């Protein structure tokens, strides 16, 4: 019936290629009936630096500052920053997390990395036990939609740039999995930039029509073997 | 004889390990003769975000922002903010680059992961073409010297995390091999806060031991062989 869907967006550019597959997915997502929130990350001005000012009142320790001591303090003790609660709730309350952004240096932009860094705290995402197919957030569906600047040839085995499930490792598995997400295959939109019309409209059509059927997709094996052998 | 390094460091606490293993490097490094430099990111309150407050010019494209391409023409006219052509001196006069930080989510804290985002920006780090050996700070090595919550044996093949160098990938050959860096081997720390007093004071010595011939190493082979194996 009805599924919640958080998008984590992080462009600065409503009008770029990442902000229509943005767009496309709350269309779509939408007329499905789905509940749907958007995390506008440039737009929040959200702030990426994980500091001391993330914990309000006393510190478990202000002598000497441990940030994720602090924070998982902080998260059991309901005294952690409202810009990160903001986030949590969203997360808690979604049952499929995607993530749209550009690739930056292989990775995630930096203000979205301070998303990762600052909402997905000890306590909340994960724990001992809780970590892998058993963290915190399982049960949750999360997805990476990334955009590159070079071109899907540049990203082969034997390409320059290596296979780009290479680059997913750390994103995938160090984070999303070890939350306990279940992973959904990357949907990678490659080098728009260099690309006609009749091949950027047939990517975002490619993602909306993928997102016709998103809920009864299976999750990858978030697995080495998935993301380096073969 | 003359040999110049900054060392870019990202931890909130000086007490930290972390701290210890940059002031260990400054101490070093100094005593050997060498001119040292440090980038304390969180003391500098360093900028995250690349948004279009990065470009103080005239835009050229001022409908649609295009960080990369704007980025890339302020560096050419000299419009870039000057926290980032700060950085970029830095870099330029630097003969070795050391990043000092802790493992956030397999990759680094995303106040440093800005560092790279801003600071090397195209027409500085590197040219289409001029990437990987022909990146533009061909000449210049660099290194990471990373601390990690995970002990060594997480960190293996058939460990929970799968092989250190797994996370590597994105930082050694996404970013600094494809701005022509040679790359040193990384400096793992493991696991400082599990390890005893002993062990921490050894794992601090060991890199202030290594540091002492620093200049006599040979970069590794930055590929996908050397990251991922056969
Ligand atoms: C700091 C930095 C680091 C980077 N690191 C990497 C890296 O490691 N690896 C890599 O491969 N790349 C890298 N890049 C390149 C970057 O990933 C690409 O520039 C980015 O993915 C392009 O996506 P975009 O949304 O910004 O494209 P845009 O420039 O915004 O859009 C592309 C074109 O599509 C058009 N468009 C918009 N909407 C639609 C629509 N609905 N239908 C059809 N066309 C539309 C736009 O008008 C535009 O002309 C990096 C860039 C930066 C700035
Ligand atoms: C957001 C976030 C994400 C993280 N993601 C990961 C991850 O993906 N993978 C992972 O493995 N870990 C992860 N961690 C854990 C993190 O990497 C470790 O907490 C960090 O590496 C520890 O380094 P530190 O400098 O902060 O240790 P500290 O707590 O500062 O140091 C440990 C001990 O060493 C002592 N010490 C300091 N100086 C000396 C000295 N000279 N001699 C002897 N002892 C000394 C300190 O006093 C302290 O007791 C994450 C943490 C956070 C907050
Ligand atoms: Br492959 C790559 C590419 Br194609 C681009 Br445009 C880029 N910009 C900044 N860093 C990069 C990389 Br690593
Ligand atoms: Br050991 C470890 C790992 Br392996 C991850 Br992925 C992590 N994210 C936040 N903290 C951590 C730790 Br402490
Ligand atoms: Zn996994
Ligand atoms: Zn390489």
């Amino acid at each position: 019936a009805g599924k919640k869907v958080l998008i984590v967006y992080a462009h600065q550019e409503p009008k770029s290629f990442n902000g229509s597959l943005k767009n496309v997915a709350v269309d779509e997502l939408s007329r499905q009936g789905c509940t749907v929130t958007v995390s506008d990350l440039y737009a929040m001005n959200f702030e990426p630096r994980a500091t001391d000012k993330d914990i309000t009142g006393t510190l478990s320790n202000p002598e000497v500052f441990n940030y994720g001591v602090e924070t998982h303090e902080a998260y059991k003790q309901r005294s952690l920053a409202s810009d990160i609660t903001d986030e949590q709730k969203k997360v808690r309350e979604a049952d499929l997390v995607i993530f749209q952004f550009p690739l930056y240096w292989f990775s995630v932009p930096a203000i979205l990395k301070g998303w990762m860094d600052r909402v997905l705290c000890q306590g909340f995402a994960f724990d001992i036990p809780g970590f892998y197919d058993s963290g915190l957030l399982q049960g949750k569906l999360a997805l990476l939609s990334v955009t590159t600047g070079g071109t899907a040839e540049m990203y082969t085995k034997t390409g320059v740039n290596g296979d780009s499930r290479y680059f997913l490792w750390p994103l995938q598995h160090g984070t999303l999995h070890f939350c306990g997400f279940k992973v959904l295959a990357p949907q990678i939109s490659f080098a728009p930039e260099i690309a006609s019309e009749e091949e950027r409209k047939g990517m975002v059509a490619a993602w909306s029509q993928r997102l016709q059927t998103i809920w009864k997709e299976e999750p990858i094996p978030c697995t080495a073997h998935w993301h380096f052998g073969q």
